[PDB]
RNA sequence: AUUGACAGAUUGAUAGCUCUUUCUUGAUUCUAUGGGUGGUGGUGCAUGGCCGUUCUUAGUUGGUGGAGUGAUUUGUCUG
């Protein structure tokens, strides 16, 4: 269920959707959203 | 398996209720069958408890004995 990225072989794993974290990101459109993140959090781009 | 939710949509609503979408939750719950659970739902003509009224008045029982075949009476009475 998190296989959905850009997956390679030998050795790396890159990733996408680049995380902001809080003390994986939703994109629609403009704004990265985190959905673990208690206290909502926006930037746009 | 279920949950929390931004900005729009939609809505009185800064209830993510449900969404067009896509991040998250981590076995608490969901799915159905049985069965519980709850109510200022019905019944005071199924009841408890409490209160009012009959009744602010003076009244009410049984024990032994007497009367009567008996229901009952006498005691509880003329003054």
């Amino acid at each position: 269920v998190l296989k959905f990225y850009k997956v390679d072989g030998n050795d790396k794993v890159t990733r996408l959707r680049k995380e902001c974290p809080r003390e994986f990101m939703a994109a629609h459109k403009n704004r990265t959203y985190c959905g673990r993140c208690g206290l909502t959090y926006i930037l746009n781009a």
